[PDB]
């Protein structure tokens, strides 16, 4: 499959890397997309590089998603085009996996009333306004969509995300 | 007056440390809380002393509130007596200031309902889920409430928030 | 008013940034000097654009002059322009406000000869062997010149200096 | 299984949480050993807790062993018990995943005489005067041993290691 | 000989460690000064444990004295019995070697007026203010008291140090 | 004497800038080559220009050769003609000079089987398989061979690399 990341400078480092190679073991192609091509920086230091804009992004050519945290979410929510993307691969009913702040990004989507999922708890009430029915626990899958809350989660997380790339 | 603050570890500086001295200026008694006594940092490495802890506040013994920014909102809204605080103060109508994330914490409170103000833009969809009408100015006054969005809106911040306290 | 401002690199974030807002809030306008046109950035890593450089200001053109410390005022003192401009505009009578290292510049330029005020602490011999009558206050005014201390002296520093403006 | 790991402060972060979490997704126990309790920190800030100390740990009790990269390795080789449990967990013939500069507790356990594998390529030179056969690849089965050179072998790494230990 | 060093937190790293070495290299004793026991920090990071504190140093007890630079002197200018030491060594003419902001503490120990000497070139006006002829060279000999600039001028310094303690 | 300084970013600056100092006290002309033009920055943050590239080292114009330590060593030692420089000035009998991780360039250049030294004790064992007789002092000269194990040994490391140029 064709795995597409929504992501800026600011991620926290191992909700992106974890993912990327847990995927990559799978045999999946996993692309990063970001605001400019080049490099973007995690809060503590690493630095990947991008692979597309979100210009060039077709959702039509991924078959996946997946939403990292850190302090990225709040800038990426802003640009309509990579809130089109998860809008777009949401509701089609593609697999989206998101982690800590990474739903923020969905939020704004407008494609969260009526879920069950999880986030970081610092934004929880968010979730709630939002229409999620919103539970405390380390990995929740609701069809499509498998959320987890924290670094702590990781393991979690991407074993229930694989099984739906399956 | 006695003006209360409500933060923590890893606000951002300039947002406390400026209506800290610009509300001296006039006078008035400036009191910090947070969840520990001892000394917070800020993002950018500033640091200040706590007066009291959220659990020693007595609402009612405080004529004002102000919220400032940075990560610390994420941290404070969990709070459960933090969140009480700030409802009872804002729900009795008590002027109450806000900047950048600060906010968060009314959010978490339940008070902003058919009100009007303004926020960092990363989170306004968040503000509007809660019933905001949310604005793009460099300060909004709704009554009581006066919010700003981020650092360069200090001036204007504080110059609408000063008339409210005499 | 036209407000100036000579500082450089490395100075000290708040005791730039609290006197550019609350002078804005007064309506006044106010101008950062430095060596060449771009940003500054500051101990604590606050950044702001710099409006003109030290060739190009005319002191006869600005109103009034503030002086923030950090280590920016060891290398701005340095500047033959930018010490004749502190020189033309103290000497004339307008209003300076200094703090921390900044009366450094004034040392510099030769006009502190049985003035009296304040600084950071630890350049108080300098300041003696300037001339200066060295007072240990949160503020002292002597008749256009208002200096203070250290960034806790904030509120009181521009108290007194807005006064000199109206 | 139980699986340990050797390591300490200044620890390679990706190197560590990334198998840490791969091998709790399968089931197994992972337990951190270091000079002391407490945390130890890796070189881009990460934390993580030491479940016990190496004069405690009994090499019998646990089915296999990680080592993380960094600059840790190069401390942990000092230590006489900690290059004991390597080398009888290795010579036992049990599983053991050595990434980066992670096998130098390997070279000065005495065990890799004749074997197949990678490192860092800043220490191949080492690892040769050792009597490895020292091959350029993103991942080295040498039956029991299973070595990569650097983070970006990650998914390589742990896609072999996680069969020998099912 | 026994030579003193007078310093605190945030000295200029290679300024002390250098002149450290290049006695220990003649086989002179070297003592580190301070406000407390334990360890100082330099600005760039480097540690270095404290020998004694200003109230334990006898002036008589020791032969020669280095004033290192950084933002230290700024501090230790403000302490009455690590100035004293200095007035004390330098006015018996005993070898004293300063660099950069080091002489700060002897304009403060009010020792320089008439003497020949250099600076960091910062803080040149100072010099001048307390009677110094001042002298743009990487190394200056008046008498007893051995002068430098910066960093760069370390090979200088201590050259002519050197051969005053022979 | 002509002095060359192998070395590249993340070098350990004191290990640098000492002997640097130290040999142009006695006028020695000293040169830093690196991978390419520009400067260098150590790791604590000193940052020295390069003066040529290892591609334009002509080995025979230059007289002696100082290795200080760090992360750089690693580095260095995968650049064929680095080492290639190190290999031809240190068996032509000229002097050499390493501290800390320093000698891995020599273990890469295969001169050292049958000499005598240290190192920074985290690489002894890989000292050992090269063929050193590994020494754990804090200075040993072995004919043109001067080596030092850490920073706390620079005076005594400078004092008899110093002789050999006499």
């Amino acid at each position: 499959m064709k795995v597409l990341f929504l992501t800026a400078n600011e991620f926290e480092d191992v909700e992106l890397i974890y993912p990327y190679h847990r995927l990559k073991e799978e045999g999946h192609a996993v692309y990063i997309a970001s605001f400019e091509r080049g490099t973007i920086t995690g809060k503590h230091g690493y630095s990947v590089k991008v692979d597309l804009t979100f210009d060039k992004v077709n959702p039509a050519e991924f078959d996946a998603l997946v939403l990292p945290g850190g302090r990225a979410p709040e800038r990426v929510r802003l640009n309509a085009k990579a809130v089109s993307i998860a809008r777009k691969m949401f509701s089609e009913g593609k697999p989206v996996a998101s982690i800590c702040h990474g739903p923020q990004i969905l939020i704004s989507a407008g494609v969260l009333r009526g879920r069950k999922g999880t986030s970081y708890p610092g934004i929880k009430d968010d979730m709630i306004n939002a229409g999620v029915e919103w539970v405390d626990a380390e990995v929740v899958v609701d069809g499509n969509w498998v959320s987890s809350r924290v670094p702590a989660d990781l393991y979690a997380w991407m074993r229930e995300f694989v099984k739906l790339l399956k």
